């Protein structure tokens, strides 16, 4: 006692261990998520405008956010979505995209309650889940010349449909999908909503990445799908679409009636967000909706720089053995260990975390295993997995391709 | 259904029916309570020199707070609480100390707990227990010009209150909104009542800046044996009047401390970095000019208790009895004349007075306060419905202005 009881189990972080050993050796670091580069002009510039505008910046503003904000983020997406949005009812600023899951969760998720996950996911909705009193429900994706593509990951729809019961709350889903890159199709997409509507269940629908998508992909929004919009909490981060993860500003997007419960949590709990952040995402938001889909817009040019340097890492992995699965979305791709695993089985515990320590200590090269993504149970199998972030500066990449090619003398010396 | 239970009566904020009136009508606003004046300089700068310095800081910082900042918190209030802080261990930024709190409830407060609260409280301490599961135990000041000094807290009825299932004490000093700083007397008391049940002691202290009349804000946390079982909370926006900056922080024991950052982490994971790294450098400069009377911890004060004196006797002149507080943005006036000269004002039925008044007040008068019912539990609130809040930390115009509103009404009251 003398602590709460919905710390149980949820205190130990995977994160960490990785950060303590990476800090420690001279490595280059790929597993970090956020870009090493600094955030458009037009975003920074923004965020000096806010600091250096309007003193009554400096104060309080409304407790569901920034009014400018809060009207952009409505009408842009409101476009996007080909809906109705109400910048009072239907939005709600968070502190990035991570507090809006958090909101989402304790709004909605109660005791005994199911939560539908897809593995690979984002780590933190296992934790977010049972700290809530709820029990994660996993549904696991399954895997697909030499290298493989995240869209051939597929959604078996007979476990899906297995696993929604009377108990079933809520369904989080991920796309672009972290750590695995996929974009999920609207097929996958429809099965997922018509299963939500048959059973009555609240679809949390993880954005972040919705800009970041490669090879003539789109991306799809689960709230457009016919009659979704009454079930969807959409959320995005302003510090992933600008390429700013510093500035954590997030935000929700939903119907009122599931809102108003969101909103009770964030009165509750921080009431106010930062009022220079939100007016400078406020203002970026602005420029982009102004250039939308014109060819010097920062939405159409970051994912074409982005995708180059997918591509770039993905042969450059290829050269050391590795086998990369190529993302359609997202800041990272994931690579097949396969080979390493059974050529050297005898590392000094799921084998990707034994793995991903030896390249940083031998190599000089911070990976993340996929391990930390799959529930206890599934992390058996899926320990031949680990996690690279391709969204660094040029000179990263360089680093990264000389420690890969001393790799190959390594091997021939 | 379709929602969770914690979310249970919780829902209702008063705040906010209140700002609903006061937009729609022509008003001198003294019920908000933040500056309407900017932040220091210094302050701005910091703040402009973290958007505009290295470009990483527009990235992810350490997930428990900003090294810089959580180090000159430790090494400043480490000083101040005559106590050695491990930034790591014993600091934890969060999302102002609203977050603070919240980290503090949810690490600490479990089903059927018991959390002692003293009246009148910071609202959202009442909601805040409830959605943690447990359940507030009410304990109230008693009244002795007024000054907040002579509200006393009963040490028969406080001790009283102590069970086994109280878990936290939440203490907050300076206090909003009576503006009470609490004496070492007042504080041994509880710091042994805590200690004699093996209770953990939450205290809010962001106003630990805002003390008049020579009065020296008392860290309950540095009294004998208290470290061991206190949260100590602070808010860089009331610190350095930038409320929009939402940059907070709590101190305590690792022992405490490692369920908050559970908490943290399965939260929000990060703070914001920039704002972070302009608190750090704001306080680097306060640390370097300690005491020393080019200072903004020795002038905001001294300014403020300027303002504090002013509205004191500008709110006289029309019948109003205020209580003089010793620290915090506020003072709360006595409006028990007003209410018997004045009762038939029109509300739902079993509504309490204050909040009738305000109304009125606003309507007729063009001057906005805040009903100080709204800062007690809803079976106390029959009794200590004369009451209403003034913040006096204003620009000197908006102060003229009120001044303009008050004399308006005072001629109102000369001849009608």
């Amino acid at each position: 006692q003398l602590q709460a009881r919905r710390l149980d189990g949820i205190d130990y972080n995977p994160w960490v261990e990785f950060v303590k050993l990476a800090s420690e050796h001279d490595v280059v670091n790929l597993g970090q998520g956020f870009p090493d580069f600094p955030p458009p002009d037009f975003a920074v510039e923004a965020f000096q405008h806010a600091v250096s505008g309007d003193f009554m910046l400096n104060q309080y503003t409304k407790t569901f956010g920034y009014p400018p904000l809060t009207k952009i983020l409505a009408s842009f997406f409101g476009e996007l979505l080909g809906q109705e949005i109400d910048p009072l009812r239907n939005v709600l600023v968070t502190v990035g995209g991570y507090g809006a899951l958090f909101t989402a969760f304790q709004a909605l998720v109660d005791e005994g309650d199911e939560v539908i996950i897809i593995e690979p996911f984002f780590d933190c909705y296992e934790p977010m889940t049972m700290m809530a009193g709820g029990r994660p429900v996993f549904v696991s994706l399954k895997p697909g010349g030499e290298l493989g593509s995240s869209s051939n990951w597929q959604l078996d729809p007979m476990e899906l449909a297995g696993k929604f019961t009377s108990r079933t709350k809520a369904l989080v889903l991920n796309t672009p999908n972290n750590p695995l890159g996929k974009v999920f199709s609207r097929e996958e997409l429809e099965l997922v909503a018509s299963l939500c509507q048959q059973h009555d269940v609240v679809c949390i629908t993880d954005e972040v990445y919705q800009w970041m998508v490669y090879d003539g992909h789109q991306h799809i929004s689960i709230a457009s799908l016919p009659g979704m919009w009454e079930r969807t909490l959409t959320i995005g981060s302003a510090g992933k679409t600008f390429s700013a993860t510093g500035w954590k500003v997030g935000w929700v997007l939903g119907p009122d009636h599931i809102m108003k419960h969101l909103r009770t949590v964030h009165q509750n709990s921080v009431f106010h967000c930062p009022t220079q952040s939100q007016a400078a995402v406020a203002e970026s938001f602005e420029r982009e909706q102004l250039l939308f889909r014109q060819p010097s817009s920062y939405f159409v040019q970051f994912p074409q720089a982005m995708q180059r340097c997918r591509d770039h890492m993905i042969r450059s992995l290829q050269s050391v053995g590795l086998k990369p699965i190529i993302p359609q979305g997202s800041y990272f791709l994931i690579t097949d260990i396969s080979d390493f695993k059974r050529k050297m089985p005898d590392l000094p515990e799921p084998y990707d975390r034994r793995f991903v320590k030896w390249m940083i200590k031998n190599k000089g090269l911070v990976a993340i295993p996929v391990s930390i993504f799959y529930s206890v149970p599934h992390q058996k199998h899926f320990d031949h997995y680990i996690r690279f972030c391709f969204v660094k500066d040029e000179a990263t990449l360089q680093a990264m391709d000389e420690k890969l090619r001393k790799w190959k003398v390594e091997l021939e010396n």
